[PDB]
């Protein structure tokens, strides 16, 4: 019991999602812009060498980010599950008693920066060139760790409450900055990776300075305390609880895409790593459309569970679903009528727009089904019972994906790329379907 500051708690619930989604739909899309408009520089004051440096260094970023993402997520499904179920002050506690574990790692990172940086880095396809870059990239980042962590937790929990809007602005803003911040060093100076890396710390600092405001200054949305608010609850236990499947999802994908970057450093030293980098943020970029919808419900389907209008949250979940789908099929179509013009950035041989696009062809006759497949995941999450969600990811990401590449690559070919995805994913979808007639309670409406 505290004071539920504006945002909502309202039951104006379709425009809830509507004007809870779009802020992700924007922020994300723009940080997706930054990603873009940043890298391309590093194809300039440096060529493609460091562009790999990054692409290898990359996963090691996500290593922490998964860790603070679990952290960030817990928060979001706790704090909403406790703002319908209105233990208002518990939230206050949580918030801070997370900031603990963060500041724990915001140090461990600092530590390993000075420690495990190289040790780990060198450990795979260490092209004497791209090596230094990744270091010169990674060294800053870890220093460095602190702002980074915070800002994602924060920009996650503020969704967990209601502020996808100021989220917008925890977002839009590093972006715009970073752009002009990089330009600054990378090009205008010549602090290449070396300093587009410090450009993006000065980014994640400058937000944090701001996030303190929207958490101290006119302590917006909610229960937000600062002196001894936190300590180290036995609540800690309770977010690692929510988060376990959260940091799995990444440390499933992340821990597997270091591999496919470095097994491809044994074949294509740098030519083929920059194009990994490339294929991602078109998955990711035109993931967003989905991704964003989910974070709407994240807290919506959060304080609605929380002993409130069970009635109207299914409304969320059916709608939730209902939308997604139309983007599932939307992307999917657009992802297989324009696999041509998107391989018109990949312009090379007339064989490149062949088995290059053959994978991209029916590799993704799956897409339209992916909608649910992921909606489901925030709705075992917006409702702290990720034990089934725990269950879930391990299918999609590992215990069905890997045990499919492997069973085509024993020997089945560049067919072992293709069938391995299309189909692994659909066993994952079929599976999910059953976890909801397992639980005729989320969607206890149709």
């Amino acid at each position: 019991q505290k004071q539920q500051s504006e945002r909502l708690g309202t039951e104006a619930i379709p425009k809830l999602l509507r004007s809870l989604s779009i802020p992700a739909m924007i922020g994300m899309f723009v940080m997706a812009l930054y990603n873009v408009v940043n890298t391309i520089f590093i194809s300039y004051a440096v060529g493609i060498e460091g562009v790999a440096g990054v692409t290898i260094a990359f996963p090691i970023m996500m290593i922490m980010m998964s860790m603070a993402g679990a952290l960030g997520i817990g928060g979001a499904s706790v704090i909403s599950r406790r703002l319908g179920e209105r233990r208002g002050e518990e939230a206050n506690q949580v918030f801070g008693n997370i900031l603990t574990v963060i500041l724990v790692l915001s140090v461990i990172g600092f530590i390993s920066a000075f420690t495990l940086l190289g040790p780990a880095l060198q450990l795979f396809g260490a092209t004497s060139v791209t090596q230094g870059y990744a270091t010169d990239y990674l060294f800053p980042i870890l220093l460095g760790s602190i702002f980074f962590f915070f800002a994602f937790a924060a920009n996650n929990i503020i969704r967990s409450e209601g502020n996808a809007t100021f989220a917008m602005v925890t977002m839009i803003v590093p972006a715009v900055l970073n752009i002009l911040l990089d330009v600054l060093f990378i090009f205008g100076l010549n602090m290449g990776v070396l300093g587009a890396s410090i450009a993006t710390v000065i980014a994640q600092a400058s937000v944090t300075g701001l996030v303190l405001r929207y958490f101290l200054t006119g302590k917006s949305t909610l229960s937000l305390h600062w002196s001894d608010l936190r300590m180290k609850g036995s609540v800690i236990k309770e977010v690692c609880l929510v988060g376990l499947p959260a940091f799995v999802q990444q440390s499933s994908a992340s821990l597997m895409m270091i591999a496919i970057n470095s097994m491809l450093l044994r074949f294509g030293s740098d030519f083929y790593v920059g194009v990994f980098g490339l294929v991602q943020r078109i998955m990711m970029f035109v993931m967003m459309p989905m991704m964003g919808i989910m974070q709407a419900m994240q807290p919506i389907v959060g304080y609605n569970y929380g002993a409130k209008q069970y009635s109207r949250l299914r409304e969320t979940v059916m709608l939730g679903f209902k939308v997604a789908t139309i983007f599932s099929i939307g992307i999917f179509a657009l992802l297989m009528l324009f696999p041509e013009a998107l391989l018109r950035v990949f312009t090379a041989d007339r064989e490149v727009i062949q088995a290059g696009v053959s994978a991209m062809h029916i590799l993704f006759c799956v897409t339209f089904l992916i909608g649910a497949q992921i909606v489901a995941g925030g709705l075992y999450q917006s409702l702290g019972k990720p034990k089934q969600a725990l269950i879930l990811s391990l299918s999609r990401q590992i215990i069905f994906l890997i045990p499919l590449v492997l069973i085509l690559p024993h020997i089945f070919g560049l067919s072992g790329v293709w069938w391995a995805f299309p189909i692994a994913d659909v066993l994952s979808f079929i599976l999910t379907v059953v976890l909801l007639y397992r639980d005729r309670n989320v969607f206890f409406l149709k």
